[PDB]
């Protein structure tokens, strides 16, 4: 039961751009500042459940406001009081544009040097994100979106709803996060956008938990054609199960697909099929 028209005599609501799990969000003008935004407002089917309320209030409204070309940037949060209760959001910068999830739907794979762009210029969120002290922490295709400009923009950083498919072996084992782990995520986004799968699928969120413990993701070449062997090297550096075996930051990551947009050999070790 709605979302109203106005949240805080401020922020009036146009059209819906979006849901997740857990937030509608709305495309708004800012009559202070003139500004359009995008408010992420839970979602009104769940904003009286205790469990939804208490989870938006922790998590989306604690999303990290950081300052970089490549990273959404958060404005404001705070709570509307309405005859149903009270309904907070937080609002941030407004991407014309959809997900690299919604593109790998309704598009399938992007071409190789599409993907090693988009993923390279991920890349530089997140070192920044990085050296402001900030790991990321949910890296998914759902929290990378592509601009009608063709523009990168990453969001939602630094957040302790959604899926096992992008976690690093050590989330897995409930265990300490670093920049590693957010290469490993990124590492399967990458994966997905190259071959339009992610490395692991499952029956289950703990089936697939398993297999980013334990195995080894298939050769992207080997899921679809079209795909080098030095982008075999590179994916499979930053999918590697020992976080010291992986891409040691994001700059070294991005350092390797740049080489690979070139016709250069990358530095990661050689992958063999067939
Ligand atoms: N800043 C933004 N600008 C424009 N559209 C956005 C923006 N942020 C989110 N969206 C759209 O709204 C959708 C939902 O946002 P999400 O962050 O995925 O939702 P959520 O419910 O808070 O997150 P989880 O991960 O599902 S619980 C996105 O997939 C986009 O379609």
């Amino acid at each position: 039961m709605t979302t109203p028209s106005h949240l805080s005599d401020r922020y009036e609501l146009g059209e819906i751009l979006g849901f997740g799990g857990m937030s509608e969000v709305h495309l708004a003008r800012d009559l202070r500042d003139h500004r359009d935004v995008a408010v992420k407002v839970l979602r009104a089917d769940l904003a009286r459940d205790p469990s939804f309320y208490l989870r938006f209030r922790r998590e989306a409204q604690n999303a990290a406001a950081l300052n970089h070309p490549a990273i959404v940037a958060v404005y404001d949060t705070g709570e509307a009081e309405t005859p149903a209760g009270p309904l907070p959001y937080i609002v941030m910068e407004y991407v014309d544009g959809v997900t690299l999830r919604d593109i790998v739907h309704t598009e399938g794979p992007m071409t190789p040097k599409r993907a090693i762009e988009v993923i390279a210029d991920a890349c530089q969120a997140l070192n920044f994100s990085h050296q402001n002290g900030i790991i990321h922490r949910d890296v998914k295709p759902a929290n990378i979106m592509i601009s009608a400009t063709n523009a990168v923009k990453v969001m939602d950083f630094g957040i302790a709803i959604g899926t096992a498919q992008y976690l690093s072996p050590e989330q897995a084992r409930g265990d300490s996060v670093d920049a590693r782990s957010d290469v490993y995520s990124l590492g399967c986004v990458l994966y997905e956008v190259l071959t339009g799968e992610p490395p692991f699928t499952g029956d289950s969120p703990v089936s697939v938990a398993y297999q980013h413990v334990r195995e080894d993701p298939i050769p992207p070449s080997a899921r679809h054609e079209g795909l080098s062997a030095d982008l075999d090297a590179v994916v499979l550096k930053a999918l590697a199960k020992n976080p010291e075996n992986r891409y040691q930051t994001a700059a070294e990551m991005r350092a390797d697909l740049v080489r690979v947009h070139n016709g250069e050999p990358p530095e990661a070790p050689k992958v063999l099929t067939d």
